[PDB]
């Protein structure tokens, strides 16, 4: 569903949120 | 309403990975 | 309505998501 | 209720990425 | 529930934009 979806993608985002920070 | 919040988000996941592939070089 | 609020603030967050950009590029 | 710590919790997002793109700047 | 996680992502969120905060300056 749309939910499930959701949740992926703000996961996916502090992923990349963490990628930052690294990379930073 | 729930397709557009995973469209923007979609979006902003494909905005954070150009700013990813921007600080790498 | 709480749903408009977070599509509009997600929207808002994809324009400054291409700001930042244009700011690294 | 949660969609309410939602909206405040984007609110906060959008205010970080103007925060942001005003460090860039 | 999907909503309690959809909401601590988004606080997770809100620490990794501080964190960049605090990185920038």
């Amino acid at each position: 569903d749309s939910l499930k979806w959701i949740v992926f993608l703000l996961f996916l985002i502090v992923l990349l949120q963490l990628a930052i920070v690294f990379l930073l």
